[PDB]
C-alpha cells in the first residue's frame, strides 16, 4: 500500500467543507492506502498560544477525527511531539536546506520557528518513506521544499528517502455562506460564512437562513454558479449531505423558493452534523481510550520513523548510539 | 547538589590549542567543584559538510582527547549530542521563543556565510538547548562564544516569565588568559581549526617537532630594540605568545614581562616552543592509550548518554507541560 501522511492542525475547528470535501473522502479510503494523521502540535506553537487551550485542541482534534471515521486500528493516528525521531530529522535536514530557500517562502520580530518551520514539515513527510501528500494550494510550495531536500539528500548518501508526490484528484463543492465566490475556509475571520462540525441545530438555522442568494424573479431553485453562485452553493452542500443529484434536487425544489431550499439545507446539515457530535462527544469524553489511541499510533509511528532515521544518521556518518 | 557545568565541541576539522585554553582546559580543573557535563555537539558540525568517515572518525577523535586532556568518566558526564532525542526536541521548541533579528545579528553566522544552509542560521538556537537541557548554571567557553551565550540568557529568561521556573539561567566562565587564541601568521585573526594556511594553527594532535617550527616562525614586530610587553594593538604576536605562554605555564601577563626584561623574541619563543611541545607529548601519549581502546570508549559513550538522558527528560517534561503539549503516556 502506498503512505499517505496528513499533518493535523491542533487549533483548526473544522467547517462542513473539510469534511464533506476532503474527510469523509479519505474516511473512505483507509483499506487502500497506508494512511497516517499527525496532530502537529510541534507546528502550532509556532504561533503564541494559551497552554491549556492547545492541550483541550490536540484532543479535540483526536475525537474529531475518530468522529470523522478515522479508525485508529486501520490508519495511523498520533501527536507530533510524542515522537522524537520529527526534531531529530528536523534539525538534519535543517543543514540541508538554504537559507535562501526559507527566504523565498512567501521582519526582524518574527519568531525562528515561524520562519523554520517548513523543514520540520519536510522531517514530518520524508519520516515515514511518504508515497503521496494531500495538499491545498497554500501547501504546495512546501512540499516543493521536501522534494527538493529528498533528492538532494539521495544524491549526496544514495535512496535514503522517498520523493513525495502530492495527491492531485480533488473529492464536494463548499463555499462561503456571505461570499459564495469564495471557498469555505476554517481559517476565515468572519465565522457566519462557516458551518463548523459542531455547531448545534439553531446555529446552522441562523447562519444558512442569513445565507445570500439572489434578486431572480420569479425566484427559481436552479443552478448556474456564474449568475446563482449562493442558491446553487445551497444545492451543492445539500447534495453533498444527501447524495441525490443536483438536477435531482432541481426537480424536487420546482416552484419552490428559497426559503424553503435554506430550511432543507439547514434541517439536512444538522442531520449529519447531529451524527457525528455523538460520536465525538463519547470519544472525547472518555480518556482511557484517547490516550491508548494516542500510545499506540505513537509506538507505531516511533517503529516506522526509527528505521528512516538510523539509515540517515548512518549516511551522515554519526557515532551510532550505545542500546541497553 | 552541586551547580551544573555544561560545554561542548565540534568533532569537525582538527582542535586546536585555542580550543585548549579558551575551554578544555578549564573543564579539567571543574570537575571536582562543580557536576560537570561535556558534549562532542555531532549534530552541530554537520552545519558544515562533512565526509561521513571523516565525521565519524572526528567524533572518536574529539572523545578519546577529552580523555586525553584529564577528563575523567568516573567524575563528569561524557556522551555524543546524537545520542540524546532531547536536544533535537528542545532546540525545536526554543525556536518558537527565539526572534528572527537575533539569529540574524549573530557575528559568528556572518563569518561562518556557497552552502549557507538553516543548520548554520539556526546554530545558537541548538546550542541554547544545550546548555538550558541539564539546568546548567557554568558554561566554560572561550570568548567567541559569549554573543551565543547571551542568547541562550535571553530565551531562558523570556521562557521562564511566560511559564515559572523552568530554566535556570547561566553564566559565562571565560578565563582570564588563552579565552581568544590568534592565529600565528596572522595575529590579528583568531585561530580556527579548520584555516586553509595550517602554519596559523597549533593542532593538538599535530607533530611536537612541526609545531616548535610553527613558534619560531610567528610573525612578531618591528619594534628597536625588540621588547617583550603586552599591547595588542602594536604588537599582537608577541602578545599572543605572552598570553599563550601564560596559559599554558599559570603564570601572569606581568609576571613574565619581568622574566623577560631584557630579552628579545628568542627567549620569548624558546619558552613558548618548550612549553607546548612538553604539553602535546605528554597530551598525545596518554591519547593513543584510549583512542584505540574502543570498548572503552564504547563504555563512556553508553554510561554518558544514559546520565545525559536521565536529566534531560526531567527537563523536557517540565518544558512540554509548560507549553501546553499532551504528555506522553
Ligand atoms: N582561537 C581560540 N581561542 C580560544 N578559544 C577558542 C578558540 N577557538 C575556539 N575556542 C573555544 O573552543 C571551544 C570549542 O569550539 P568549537 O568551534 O569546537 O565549538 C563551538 O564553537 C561551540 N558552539 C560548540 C557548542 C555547541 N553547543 C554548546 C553548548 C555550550 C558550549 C559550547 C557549545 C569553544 O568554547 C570556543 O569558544
Ligand atoms: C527544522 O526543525 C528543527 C528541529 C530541531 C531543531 N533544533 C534547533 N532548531 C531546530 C529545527
Amino acid at each position: 500500500k502506498p503512505i499517505v501522511f496528513s499533518g493535523a492542525q491542533p487549533s483548526g475547528e473544522l467547517t462542513i467543507g473539510n469534511y464533506m470535501g476532503a474527510l469523509r473522502q479519505w474516511v473512505n479510503m483507509q483499506d487502500d492506502y497506508h494512511c497516517i494523521y499527525c496532530i502537529v502540535d510541534q507546528h502550532a506553537i509556532t504561533v503564541r498560544q494559551d497552554a491549556q487551550k492547545l492541550r483541550k485542541a490536540t484532543l479535540d482534534t483526536l475525537a474529531l477525527y475518530l468522529a470523522c471515521g478515522i479508525d485508529p486500528e486501520k490508519s495511523t493516528i498520533f501527536v507530533q511531539s510524542h515522537v522524537p525521531e520529527h526534531a531529530q530529522l528536523g534539525w538534519a535536514l535543517n543543514c540541508y536546506t538554504y537559507f535562501g530557500e526559507l527566504s523565498r517562502m512567501t521582519a526582524e520580530n518574527i519568531n525562528a520557528g515561524l520562519f523554520d518551520y517548513p523543514v520540520l514539515m519536510a522531517a514530518d513527510i520524508l519520516l515515514y518513506q511518504t508515497n503521496l501528500v494531500p495538499v491545498g494550494e497554500d501547501q504546495k510550495q512546501h512540499l516543493e521544499l521536501s522534494r527538493d531536500i529528498a533528492q538532494r539528500f539521495n544524491a549526496l548518501y544514495g535512496e535514503i528517502f522517498k520523493v513525495p508526490e502530492p495527491f492531485i484528484p480533488k473529492s464536494a463543492r463548499v463555499m462561503s455562506l456571505l461570499e459564495p465566490t469564495k471557498k469555505m475556509s476554517k481559517s476565515d475571520d468572519n465565522r457566519n460564512n462557516v458551518i463548523g462540525l459542531l455547531e448545534d441545530p439553531k446555529s446552522v438555522v441562523k447562519k444558512i437562513k442569513r445565507a445570500v442568494t439572489d434578486s431572480d424573479e420569479p425566484p427559481v431553485v436552479r443552478y448556474d454558479v456564474q449568475n446563482k453562485a449562493g442558491v446553487s452553493n445551497l444545492l451543492d452542500i445539500l447534495s453533498a449531505v444527501t447524495g441525490q443529484s443536483i438536477p435531482e434536487l432541481e426537480k424536487q425544489f420546482e416552484g419552490k423558493m428559497y426559503g424553503h431550499l435554506k430550511g432543507e439545507v439547514a434541517d439536512a446539515v444538522s442531520g449529519m452534523l447531529t451524527e457525528l457530535q455523538e460520536r465525538y462527544h463519547r470519544f472525547r469524553n472518555d480518556e482511557a481510550f484517547l490516550q491508548q489511541v494516542m500510545k499506540d499510533g505513537a509506538e507505531k509511528a516511533s517503529a516506522h520513523a526509527s528505521r528512516t532515521l538510523k539509515a540517515v544518521y548512518e549516511a551522515i556518518g554519526f557515532v551510532a548510539k550505545r542500546h541497553h
